[PDB]
């Protein structure tokens, strides 16, 4: 029996139900835009469970025994079986508000509120926004427009590996014992991504050394002329706080960057000679490295279901910093992700199996 939880499913990149899940993902995105959180969640859970199937749905009988498939979702599946298209997803793709929100939020630094503001001002194209002489842009949006074409082209694996080399070379210059791990989509086996994410941790660094590393590494890149954008968020981490009851917040020190990646550093099959790459770095205390790795690997749906399962099924509280057992009244320690899954009574799910 297929579990309702993504953390009890193996979800690999060979999606046999892309016709159904692309439509359900569009409908979920539109519900997010229309602030309908409930309908958004129902479409996301249905899309997630179909992504886990080892075969394509070709009839309504194939949906028997599958959880998270309500009446609304089954009507959408029936319509796609009928003529290979979703009339519901097609109407969203042609909606002017949806098209504007997708286009405007494709810019780094533009979220839901700014996209809504520009739409209500009558803007529909990025050309009209960028050339407007009355609009005022944040430093994040200025970088978003300046490096737009590079950032929208996405990052491939030779580029992600080239960025990994740069990150490791910079980090070990200040902390030679530091462990640098590529997380996010690339760790889940994806061929492309919108950014490259890393977890950095050091077994011997002090509290102050841990705090200064991201400042030292970004100053080094700024000196080399590689830092195109930088935003460092200071840590608000509390060693003895209970994990979140909430989409959990990450309190570790982190930075959101845009780096200049020279073409000569990329060893691939194939203009200006460089590409702007979105890079996120997270620094965590050594003892919390397994919780942080698990939270930063994703997918978002896998993380949500992991935390939901921990709370509802095990009376445990899980977040990126810790695992707390409410019955035993103890924090549970882990040196690896495998130990976290064992504490939760879950079969270990490999990172490439977390594409929920
Ligand atoms: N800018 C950011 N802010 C907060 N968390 C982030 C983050 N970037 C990465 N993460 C964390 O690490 C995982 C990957 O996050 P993202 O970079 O936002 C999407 P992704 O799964 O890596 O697809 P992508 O390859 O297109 O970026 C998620 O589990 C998320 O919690
Ligand atoms: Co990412
Ligand atoms: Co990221
Ligand atoms: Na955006």
């Amino acid at each position: 029996k297929i579990s309702q939880y993504a953390c009890q499913r193996r979800t690999t990149l060979n999606n046999y139900n892309q016709l159904f899940t692309d439509a359900l993902d569009i409908l979920a995105e539109n519900d997010e835009l229309r602030e309908n959180e409930g309908s958004c969640l129902a479409f996301m859970r249905a899309s997630s469970v179909l992504k886990s199937l080892p075969f394509p749905i070709t009839s309504m009988k194939d949906t028997e025994g599958i959880p998270c498939l309500g009446d609304k979702v089954k009507s959408i599946i029936e319509g796609i079986i009928e003529d290979g298209e979703s009339s519901e997803a097609k109407a969203v793709l042609n909606d002017e508000r949806y098209k504007s929100f997708k286009l405007f939020t494709s810019v780094f630094g533009v979220g839901l509120k700014t996209a809504e503001k520009w739409f209500r001002m009558g803007f529909r194209t990025l050309s009209k926004i960028q050339s407007d002489k009355s609009l005022r842009f944040t430093q994040m949006q200025k970088a978003g427009f300046l490096y737009y074409e590079d950032l929208v082209s996405c990052v491939n694996r030779p580029e992600a590996e080239a960025v990994s080399m740069l990150v490791k070379e910079a980090v070990v210059t200040f902390l030679p014992d530091a462990l640098v791990t590529m997380t996010g989509g690339f760790r889940r086996g994806k061929m492309t991504g919108h950014d490259v994410d890393f977890l950095i941790t050091s077994p011997e660094a002090t509290e102050d050394e841990e705090q200064q590393l991201l400042h030292k590494v970004t100053d080094f890149w700024k000196q080399q002329g590689l830092l195109l954008y930088c935003d460092i968020l200071e840590s608000t981490f509390e060693k003895f706080k209970q994990p979140s009851r909430k989409d959990a917040l990450d309190h570790f020190q982190k930075c959101f960057l845009i780096l200049k990646l020279d073409h000569g550093r990329v060893h691939s099959e194939k203009g200006k000679g460089w590409k702007a790459i979105r890079v996120d770095l997270v620094m965590c205390p050594y003892d919390r490295r397994a919780f942080a790795l698990l939270g930063w690997t994703g997918s978002r749906q896998f993380e949500r279901d992991l935390r939901r399962y921990a709370t509802h099924e095990r009376k445990m509280m899980l977040d990126n910093h810790a695992l707390y057992d409410r019955t035993k009244r103890v924090f549970l320690e882990a040196e690896s992700e495998e130990e976290i899954f064992a504490h939760l009574g879950l079969d270990y799910i490999e990172p490439w199996e977390r594409n929920a």
